[PDB]
């Protein structure tokens, strides 16, 4: 339990410190704003699950829509 | 764009081979039936946040407990 939740952390801050910056850059090629960010967000989703949906892309895409909100918080 | 959404496929095939493999791991580990899955996880999910909390931790935790579910439903 209490060493599990410590592999979590590992994989957690491991998860933050490779994507972290990829997502950052993708947001810039994107420019949203706050009339565009629910409608870009749901067809990314639906554009992105129409391939294939697996538990590595749900969470790449919450990922993503945090640090959609957090840029159009930021650039509003 | 659509063009993110094939990206984000990209970085979501990545965390599952990156990820998936340790998760097994963990969980045959910790050995969890349905009695005790939610004890575990609730658990599990404290300690990990009072180490600090970030997003890739969160999604770190959801896709534990999903792996979590599917081990239990074995």
């Amino acid at each position: 339990m209490g060493q599990v939740g410590r592999q979590l952390a590992i994989i957690g801050d491991d998860i933050n410190r490779r994507y972290d910056s990829e997502f950052q850059t993708m947001l810039q090629h994107l420019q949203p704003t706050a009339e565009n960010a629910y409608e870009y967000f749901t067809k990314i989703a639906t554009s992105l699950f129409e391939s294939g949906i697996n538990w590595g892309r749900v969470v790449a895409l919450l990922g993503f829509g945090y640090r959609l909100a957090l840029h159009v918080y930021q650039h509003g």
